[PDB]
């Protein structure tokens, strides 16, 4: 429906506001574009990014904000892994991927309507 539709776009208006101010943190800056280094394909199976999150809310693929958060977390988890070591290169790659996971969570805490959250996924659960 009219009704359903006009909800999933709210929710794309509301993604993309969260990812352009995570994208515009100057500490975020090396999740902003794809991966220069030829290890990274055979360690990292599924990379993910602040510009493949914006083009994933435009092919209408988040319908709830789980779907959303799953990929946030992607990139969270991602740069943990393939940045393991004590080296500083490393540690600071962590501190700013759990940083930008801790950012978009508390973002979608204070300023997303529980009762919003809801009904998206209500429709969803329904297709
Ligand atoms: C979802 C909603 O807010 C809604 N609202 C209505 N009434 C209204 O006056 C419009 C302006 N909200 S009808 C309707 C509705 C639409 N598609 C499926 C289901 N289950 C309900
Ligand atoms: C597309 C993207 O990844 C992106 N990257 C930025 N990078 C920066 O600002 C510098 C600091 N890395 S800003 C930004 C952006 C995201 N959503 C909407 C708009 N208008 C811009
Ligand atoms: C996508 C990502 O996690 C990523 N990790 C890097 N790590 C390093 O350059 C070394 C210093 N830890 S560079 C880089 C880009």
């Amino acid at each position: 429906s009219m009704q359903e539709e006009d909800t999933f776009r709210e929710l794309r208006i509301f993604l993309r506001n969260v990812t352009h101010r995570l994208a515009i943190d100057k500490r975020f800056r090396v999740f902003t574009k794809p991966v220069e280094v030829p290890d990274y394909v055979t360690v990292i199976k599924q990379p993910m990014d602040l510009s493949s999150v914006i083009s994933k809310i435009d092919l209408h693929k988040y319908l709830t904000v789980k779907d959303y958060l799953r990929d946030i977390d992607l990139i969270c988890s991602n740069a943990l892994e393939y940045n393991p070591d004590r080296d500083p290169g490393d540690r600071l790659i962590r501190h700013r991927a759990c940083a930008l996971r801790d950012t978009a969570y508390a973002i979608i805490k204070e300023e997303l309507d529980e009762d919003f959250e809801q009904l998206c996924e209500e429709i969803q659960e329904s297709r």
